[PDB]
């Protein structure tokens, strides 16, 4: 009995003090009952989950080539390409390139999501966390730029499509029938459309790539368990071991770590999990580790030493150029983009106004002004050197513990400010550490699907196909468009009916 | 017109008829409220019901190699055929297997079904029949044995395993003691291994091989839709053009009838999106016939003219060897496809009993009969070529017709006694007519899903690990075993202690 009531002596003086404020007459911390005490939990506990952002898209941008092109990549003793454009590792010029290319998109995406959230909280007390989402990176890199430049677009050509595409639906939004068009896509696909967010990003947190490395590439089944500990420096093909790579038996760890946290509601265990590998992976001489004694490793404890520094953008500020454009190459992938990005990313924040309770007619408040920052941010974005703002589905964290009124996407923000003064605590951190959050995000993306009305069958077939293709295809766009097509097709004879006594 | 009311006058006699006879008293007509006009509905809905799997088996097990190896290709210009050149097709004497194969498996799952169902109509008066049940096929097929001599084992040992586990099978319900060992398994863990396998058994429909060909591999990431009209001539591979495969539209529009045919309620529609896209790929001078101008096209030509034969069984007898098993992953197989069945019948049957009033308070009248025969039904049908057998959900089509004698599945066998007599019409499915059904069987067995605590993180955790392992690892067994790990090491750290603490 001694800490127990005076611990909550500022419990009290504080929500109460802060409530009958400007601020509090502001964001309306009077009425829609939530206090300051309980917004603390649904933002910080938000935070952590989107954690993984500030890695794995920088992860995939870097392979992608963004900078550092021939004239940096072959500086040693060959003009001539070593392949499709310097793809061995074992370059010089490249092996800072990718160092300093890392740095900057880490601070891209730190700096772009600080005002994505910021204005959005601050225009209609909406509170989500809009960032730059995986529905772009997995297409403009791979498809377009392809893997290390092997493609006929270029980069700085790339960014140019990537920002005239969020100037164009900065019209559309300004038109609202963006938001007029999300009451009418199926509610059944809308609910599926979460689902396969959660199993997509779970399936990408497996591979060799950026993730765990699970699954791998096989002659006749295309996916086989090759978590080898002798293993293809540039791809996934294993050279014998069969599953005694230290690499997963201490993730393994990790994960169970934050699972056994969640168990008994510590407040934050998400970044437990991140800090349990990556302190053990900073320890100089194991196998584990990210510090090899090649000059490329050497490099990071010569910058890994200083702990805080602000690091002014360098080399990717721009990089907008109107010269490939002229021929037709590109409008048919910018067109394919096109209806394609407000077909997969309007689903997603319309969905999270009906979890929160948000809507009262079909319509929740401050509809119209919310497209507006999710159309702006992306421009701001693909200037600074980021894809376009996916509006994440991952608020459904913060909306399970009080989250309803504004000021939680500023606070959250508020933090996204406050990582990227670690700038060297975050581009060092291993590609198979941030993996098990991946997979921590698709299990806590379960909860939508037991709300499905599973007992037809035209709102039952839908739903599976839509699931299955998505991570099956590695492609965000196939399961809307699957799961539409499929839904017409069977209310076909409806709708021929309707037309018919339309006579 | 007197036909109407004659309608009537028959339908009263031929039931007094057999009511009154010694025929009514072995399967009590006369109790359960039953009659024989009501038993041609109960069978012939059940009958359409489970029409489904009578090729799909065939297409599933057809592409293992079953019963010739490298040893008998056709001869080329060096002095004999390696290994990897013979089971990557494009060879007369392996195509030659795969149609003598083709032609014997659709006879024999016939002939198993026979004895797993007849059995049931004379022995446990439970109206509902048994063919090799849809689920371990794929285990077996590409997790086993592989495609075309691929893994590590071969197929005689594949049919070896069936007899130990059929062994043990009946001797784990002999002395009773199955109920007792089926509670070792928590619930999640078996409703997440449903759910995963119904979503493995739908993945392997969208392959280039098996399915439609709607995925294909990709050097960075592994799985990329290719949808390509022109396939490698030799492999598997894409060449260019893409979404306009002429193959893979037909699919589509079979799927989107099927689906059609289940709303409105019929009672056996998913054979139609069977039977349309072969009727239509059944007709020569398109591209997407299976009757090409190939010699494997006229070989194949002069075997649709006859409609029946009495293709008899001559390749793929017991090929029962124990040479094998004195290493150690056979019987990680063997434990997995025990496992799998354990959970299966007995999930089933206690749901098939609450509905028709056959339920009670525990242990009804068909309880002790059909595990033993449904365990012997594994073993009868082991030697003669295909998988293990288990009861089938949709069985409920009859049942919920009245249907509560045993004559029913005596009857139903009969028409699977007709089944081998149309050979030849059956074995020229094309394999992108079983790709519709093959993701059908996700559909029916994804429902379940919704009885998962999700609210509960401990158990959320486990289900999504096993639900996303199967299907993005191509095994069964895989998934299944990363779940109990993963669910053992949530408890013990917190249960054992308490339990030293009782202790002390």
């Amino acid at each position: 009995k001694t800490l127990c009531k005076s611990w909550s002596d500022m419990k009290k003086h504080l929500n109460d003090t802060v409530s009958k404020s400007f601020i509090g007459r502001f964001f309306k911390l009077e009425a829609r009952k939530t206090t300051f005490t309980t917004e603390l939990r649904a933002a910080t506990a938000t935070f952590l989950t989107m954690a993984y952002i500030i890695t794995v898209n920088a992860n995939i941008l870097a392979d992608s080539g963004a900078t550092c092109s021939i004239n940096d990549c072959s500086t040693v003793a060959s003009s001539s390409p070593p392949g499709p454009e310097c793809v061995l590792g074992s370059n010089p010029g490249y092996e800072q390139c990718i160092s300093r290319v890392k740095k900057d998109l880490v601070v891209a995406t730190s700096l772009s999501a600080m005002v994505g959230s910021l204005a959005m909280g601050l225009l209609a007390n909406l509170p989500f966390g809009l960032a730059p989402g995986m529905g772009a990176n997995a297409y403009i890199a791979y498809n377009v730029v392809g893997f290390r430049g092997s493609g006929s677009i270029s980069y700085h050509t790339a960014m140019a499509i990537v920002l005239l595409e969020g100037c164009a639906f900065l019209a559309v939004s300004a038109l609202g029938l963006r938001g007029k068009l999300a009451r009418l896509i199926p509610q059944t696909v809308r609910l599926a459309c979460a689902v396969g967010i959660g199993m997509f990003i779970a399936f990408v947190g497996l591979q060799m790539n950026q993730g765990i490395g699970l699954v791998g590439p096989d002659k006749s089944t295309l996916v086989t368990l090759t978590a080898c500990a002798e293993t293809d420096p540039v791809t996934g093909a294993c050279l014998g071991g069969k599953m005694k790579s230290p690499t997963f038996w201490l993730a393994v760890v990790g994960f169970l770590i934050t699972s056994f946290g969640l168990m008994k509601n510590v407040k934050g265990s998400m970044i437990y999990g991140i800090v349990f590998v990556t302190a053990i992976s900073w320890i100089r001489g194991t196998q584990v580790t990210i510090f090899p004694h090649t000059p490329l490793g050497d490099s990071n404890y010569n910058y890994f030493t200083k702990i805080v520094d602000f690091h002014k953008i360098q080399s990717t500020l721009g990089a907008i150029s109107f010269t490939e454009f002229r021929k037709s190459e590109v409008w048919v992938a910018f067109a394919t983009l096109f209806y394609v990005d407000l077909l997969g990313t309007t689903g997603v924040l319309y969905t999270m106004a009906e979890i929160g309770g948000f809507v009262e007619d079909g319509k929740f408040e401050g509809e119209y002004a919310a497209y507006l920052v999710d159309a702006g941010s992306s421009v701001v974005g693909s200037a600074l050197g980021v894809t376009t703002t996916a509006t994440f589905v991952e608020s459904s964290a913060g909306l399970k513990e009080g989250g309803k009124t504004g000021l939680t996407a500023v606070i959250v923000g508020l933090y996204f400010l406050a990582s990227m003064f670690f700038t060297p605590l975050v581009t060092n951190v291993p590609r198979w550490a941030v993996g098990p959050s991946l997979v921590m995000v698709g299990v806590m993306m379960m909860g939508v699907v037991k709300d499905i009305r599973w007992g037809e069958t035209k709102e039952a077939v839908t739903a599976f196909v839509t699931i299955l293709l998505m991570p099956l295809t590695y492609s965000i766009a196939n399961g809307i468009i699957a799961g539409i097509g499929i839904y017409l097709a069977l209310s076909m004879y409806d709708v021929v009916l309707g037309v018919a006594k339309w006579l």
